[PDB]
């Protein structure tokens, strides 16, 4: 009965401690040290952790949830009912647990070659090369080279790993991989609200890419940009072209208020890897929260390695589960792209903190989005004008107009146009996963959907044995994508929220919110309850109302909206891509 069930959550609760955080020391081992020897003993606590899953989840799945009265018990029982690869007979778990090592080395270890010249990582190298190259072929050089080098080698694994990951579902009791992760989110209306959310960023995500496009015409050539059509995918400043603010010098609004180059400025300054996530601490101790503790300064990984060395140079915080040991591991560059990352990286590091005297069955996110988002709301405080001007990485912006509405364009390069490339991500995978796309066409689909969503075409045609989504980390390394679009939508609720909480007046995107301790306090209730509740219950605490909304981040760029609206009409584009078939013809 009762008595019985609680119990269960209790000893589940104690192993899962010290079996969990024997499991992280050894991922990370094999994260920060790339070696033969890391990845057998990771393999080998794989199966430790397995054995743990199947031990208590086989015990769990006996309890008839619906008898049990206390809803904290009946949540815990019901989540360990899911054994997730734990599931799989033990052929197919090593299988699919060397699947996903070899999938994540792959992408890690990848290099573009010039013949007879240097070899680039991804990072800094191309990432590099991306941000800051103007020059077409260069890019393209660039672009399809990590797709050729990283791509196509994930392609021999994908469809053996959507088998797995497919059949580990199903013995869970859902009808595929997606429909699993989406259950996190529990909530049946999740792909009309999606879909919803993705329509109200129209007006403003189709005035950004008509405006994007013509600057584009004018500095790549009319013979290289169709003003009708979809844009090439290497121009955007970014690998995938997820977020376009690397080409804020092409498409500044203003170029009489130009602004300080931050790169120059803090390198001039002598910022570091250290001093930016210390910038980052000081930003949530402002806010009453917490501050990381000295452990996590001496265990992260906050730069790439010099003792010629292997790592997974991907951006990632990690609990230990053990609520003291807590760590970022980033290959982290001087750079104010980088700045945002290590905020959104501590606001993983944050949430840890807070919810950790919660049963470790429940120390997630309300919903994964949550997660994503907290980082990033304080991030675009530290974004603004005025905050960063007190960093002396700006001059003085304030007052002009001019200043203001090339603020609003830098900020909307990333954040607007995420939002059609994480939905697409999204997309792509969930019908990998319920079969509607197949390995016949992986890659024709996801292509046919970069077209449809995000009005980006292919500056090369892509060939048999091309698998681009292979060359995006979430594909290989198996990381749920919907979480970003959520938390994008989420984190100008989050920021309206916590602006009128610190009794800021005037338009949103002025607001900053440093120092505030009402703000801080928002949040912090917000995220000690983890897991333990349904979302909504979260997203009331913060915003004072229970939805997902794009009211807010409408809110925030209404004055670009109406500036791209004038500009757009005066030149006479033609939003989207009615010329939808267009690519490259050189
Ligand atoms: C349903 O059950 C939950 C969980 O209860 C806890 O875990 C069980 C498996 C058993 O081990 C229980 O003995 C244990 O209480 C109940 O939630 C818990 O309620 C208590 C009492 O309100 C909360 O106590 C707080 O604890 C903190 C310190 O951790 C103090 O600072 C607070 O002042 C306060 O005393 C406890 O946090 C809470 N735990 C969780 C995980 O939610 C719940 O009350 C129960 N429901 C009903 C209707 O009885
Ligand atoms: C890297 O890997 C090996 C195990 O293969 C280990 O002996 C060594 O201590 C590790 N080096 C670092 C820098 O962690
Ligand atoms: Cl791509
Ligand atoms: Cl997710
Ligand atoms: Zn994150």
């Amino acid at each position: 009965d009762e008595a019985e069930a609680s119990k269960f959550v209790e000893e589940y609760d104690r192993t899962s401690q010290v079996v969990w955080n024997e499991y992280a020391e050894a991922n990370w081992n094999y994260n920060t040290n790339i070696t033969t020897e890391t990845s057998k003993i990771l393999l080998q606590k794989n199966m430790q952790i397995a054995n743990h899953t199947l031990k208590y989840g086989t015990q769990a799945r006996k309890f008839d949830v619906n008898q049990l009265q206390n809803t904290t018990i009946k949540r815990i029982i019901k989540k360990v009912q899911d054994l997730e690869r734990a599931a799989l007979p033990a052929q197919e778990l090593e299988e699919y647990n060397k699947i996903l090592l070899d999938m994540e080395t792959t992408y890690s270890v990848a290099t573009v070659c010039h013949p007879n010249g240097s070899c680039l990582q991804l990072e800094p190298d191309l990432t590099n090369v991306m941000a800051t190259s103007r020059k077409y072929e260069d890019l393209l050089w660039a672009w399809e080279g990590w797709r050729d080098k990283a791509g196509r080698a994930i392609l021999q694994f994908y469809p053996k790993y959507v088998e797995l990951i497919n059949q580990a579902a199903r013995l869970n009791g859902y009808v595929d991989a997606g429909d699993s992760w989406r259950s996190m989110y529990e909530t049946p209306s999740l792909e009309q609200d999606l879909e919803r959310l993705f329509q109200e960023l129209q007006p403003l995500y189709l005035n950004l890419h008509a405006y994007v496009r013509r600057a584009l015409h004018r500095h790549y050539g009319a013979q290289h940009i169709n003003l009708e059509g979809p844009i090439p995918a290497h121009l955007l400043g970014n690998m995938w072209a997820q977020t376009w603010s690397n080409i804020y010098d092409l498409v500044v609004p203003f170029p009489s208020a130009p602004s300080m180059d931050t790169t120059e400025a803090m390198l001039k300054q002598g910022w570091t890897p250290r001093r930016m996530f210390k910038e980052a601490d000081d930003f949530f101790t402002s806010l009453g929260l917490l501050p990381v503790p000295p452990e996590f300064w001496n265990k992260s990984m906050l730069e790439k390695p010099t003792d010629g060395r292997e790592v997974v140079c991907h951006a990632s915080a990690w609990d230990f589960y053990n609520g003291k040991d807590f760590r970022i591991k980033q290959c982290t560059t001087v750079n104010l792209e980088d700045l945002v990352v290590a905020h959104h990286e501590m606001g993983h590091i944050q949430y840890f903190m807070q919810y950790k005297d919660l049963p470790v069955a429940l120390r997630e996110g309300a919903n994964p989005g949550f997660h994503e988002a907290i980082g990033d709301v304080l991030a675009l405080s530290v974004s603004t004008p005025k905050h960063l001007h007190s960093l002396n990485l700006l001059s003085s912006e304030g007052g002009s107009d001019e200043h203001d509405i090339n603020f609003l364009m830098k900020m909307a390069l990333d954040k607007i146009a995420f939002i059609p490339f994480s939905y697409l991500v999204t997309q792509w995978r969930w019908r990998v996963f319920d079969g509607s796309i197949t390995k016949e066409n992986y890659n024709q689909e996801w292509w046919s959907l970069r077209l449809k969503y995000q009005g980006l075409c292919p500056p090369v045609p892509r060939t048999q044995g091309d698998f681009d989504p292979g060359a995006k980390f979430h594909i290989p390394s198996s990381v749920p994508y919907i979480r970003y679009f959520v938390s994008f939508i989420i984190q100008f609720q989050f920021h309206e929220a916590l602006c009128q909480a610190a009794g800021h007046t005037g338009p949103l995107h002025k607001c900053d919110i440093y120092q505030s301790k009402e703000a801080g306090q928002r949040l912090a209730t917000a995220m000690k309850l983890g897991f333990s509740r349904p979302w909504p219950e979260a997203m009331q605490l913060i915003t004072g109302q229970p939805n997902m909304s794009a009211s807010a981040m409408l809110s925030y760029f209404k004055p670009l909206l109406d500036w791209l609206r004038t500009e757009n009409e005066l030149h006479g584009e033609k939003l989207g891509w009615p010329q939808y078939n267009w690519t490259p013809n050189s």
